[PDB]
């Protein structure tokens, strides 16, 4: 099964620590990277004193089964998604989620599936459409026609 999972961080300097990750989820049992998108930049919509977020989309092949494959990737925010910087451990500051997995809609108190928000968000849709243009969501919805109605802008690269 090809799962989608969307990574962010919010970190000044994020590149190591969404390496680390990717490094870990390459490392997933019964699992495979199949492609990683780009790393793209996305302001604060807010606060400006927060650090640009590094957004990223990986293609996964994996024969575990949704829940399964959760447990790894919240046990890789546990392991890589904390900094310590001086004298203290920061907040997580890495984010895994999974967006797709398969054709497969999941609506459990753990997991929904397709992600609950993804539609609404430029910085989750656009480097998904880099690696799976032609993608179809389970309900038939097309990649393509969420991004060609919303018009979101296009996110420039890390
Ligand atoms: N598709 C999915 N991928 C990852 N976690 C999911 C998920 N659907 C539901 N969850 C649940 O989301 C809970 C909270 O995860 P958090 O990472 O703290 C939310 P977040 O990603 O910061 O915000 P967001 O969900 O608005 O993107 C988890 O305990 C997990 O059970
Ligand atoms: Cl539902
Ligand atoms: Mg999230
Ligand atoms: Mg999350």
């Amino acid at each position: 099964t090809v799962a989608y999972i969307a990574i962010g961080s919010a970190l000044a300097s994020p590149l190591e620590q969404v390496n680390a990750a990717l490094k870990a989820l390459g490392d997933i049992p019964e699992s495979h990277i199949l492609t990683v998108s780009s790393f793209y930049r996305t302001p604060p919509l807010g606060p400006q004193d927060q650090p640009d977020y590094l957004n990223a989309a990986v293609a996964l092949e994996t024969s575990l089964a949704p829940e399964e494959l959760l447990n790894h990737t919240q046990r890789i925010e546990l392991q890589q998604g904390r900094v310590r910087k001086a004298e203290r451990w920061g907040p997580r500051t890495l984010d895994l989620d999974i967006m797709l997995f398969g054709n497969e809609v999941i609506n459990t108190e753990r997991l929904t599936v397709p992600h609950y928000d993804m539609k609404n968000r430029g910085f989750m849709l656009w480097p998904l459409f880099e690696i799976a243009p032609e993608l179809v969501f389970p309900d038939g919805e097309m990649l393509r026609q969420i991004l060609h109605t919303r018009a979101f802008d296009k996110l420039n690269k890390w």
